C-alpha cells in the first residue's frame, strides 16, 4: 500500500514534545478532550441535516462509542460525526493546531494549566499523554476512507484505508503506553465520563468486554 509521511509543522512538534515529556499525573483529561471533539463533529454533521437532508445518507443515528480492548492494549473513541477528508487531515489539522499552540504555549506561561489545552483547539493532541500511537479513521461525504497515524516523534503518516468501511465519522484509537492500561477498565472510563462529560447532547455508550 502506498503509504505517504509527512513532517509536522514546528509548533504542532512542540506541543507534542511538551505533552509527553511533562510530568503530569491528571492524565484522565485526554477523554473528555476526545469526546468533545466527537460532540462538535456531531453539531456539524446535525447542522448540516437541516440545509440539505442528503447528507445523513452515509447514516442516520449520531452517537459516541467507547471501545475498550485489553487484549489490543486500545481504546477506541467512535463517533458518527461530519468525518474527516484528505485535505483536513493534511493541511486543514495542521493551520488550525498551528495558531492554537502559540496561543496555549503563551498562556501557560501566563498561569494555565495543562488541562486547560481544549480552549485552544489543540486538546487532541493530549492523547498523547496516554497513548505511545495514535491511529484515526476517517470518513467524510465529500471523500474516501483515510487512515491517519501518528507515534509522534516529528512525523505523521496517511493512507487511503482498504480496511472496513465506516459511512461517516471519526475513529480515534488509542494504542496505550504500558503503564497506563487503568483505561481499559470499565469503572475508570465510567468516573472519567461521569466526571468530566455529564452534559454532552449525544449518548454515550461504553461497550463491554
Ligand atoms: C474542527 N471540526 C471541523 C474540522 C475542520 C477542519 C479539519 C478537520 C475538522 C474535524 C472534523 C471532524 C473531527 N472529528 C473528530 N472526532 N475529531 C476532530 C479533531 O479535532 N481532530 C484533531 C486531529 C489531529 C490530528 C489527526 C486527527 C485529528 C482529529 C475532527 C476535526
Amino acid at each position: 500500500e502506498e503509504v505517504e509521511t509527512f513532517a509536522f509543522q514546528a509548533e504542532i512538534a512542540q506541543l507534542m514534545s511538551l505533552i509527553i515529556n511533562t510530568f503530569y499525573s491528571n492524565k484522565e483529561i485526554f477523554l473528555r478532550e476526545l469526546i468533545s471533539n466527537s460532540s462538535d463533529a456531531l453539531d456539524k454533521i446535525r447542522y448540516e441535516s437541516l440545509t440539505d437532508p442528503s447528507k445523513l445518507d452515509s447514516g442516520k443515528e449520531l452517537h459516541i462509542n467507547l471501545i475498550p480492548n485489553k487484549q489490543d492494549r486500545t481504546l477506541t473513541i467512535v463517533d458518527t460525526g461530519i468525518g474527516m477528508t484528505k485535505a483536513d487531515l493534511i493541511n486543514n489539522l495542521g493551520t488550525i493546531a498551528k495558531s492554537g499552540t502559540k496561543a496555549f504555549m503563551e498562556a501557560l506561561q501566563a498561569g494555565a494549566d495543562i488541562s486547560m489545552i481544549g480552549q485552544f483547539g489543540v486538546g487532541f493532541y493530549s492523547a498523547y499523554l496516554v497513548a505511545e500511537k495514535v491511529t484515526v479513521i476517517t470518513k467524510h461525504n465529500d471523500d474516501e476512507q483515510y487512515a491517519w497515524e501518528s507515534s509522534a516523534g516529528g512525523s505523521f503518516t496517511v493512507r487511503t484505508d482498504t480496511g472496513e468501511p465506516m459511512g461517516r465519522g471519526t475513529k480515534v484509537i488509542l494504542h496505550l503506553k504500558e503503564d497506563q492500561t487503568e483505561y481499559l477498565e470499565e469503572r475508570r472510563i465510567k468516573e472519567i465520563v461521569k466526571k468530566h462529560s455529564q452534559f454532552i447532547g449525544y449518548p454515550i455508550t461504553l461497550f463491554v468486554e
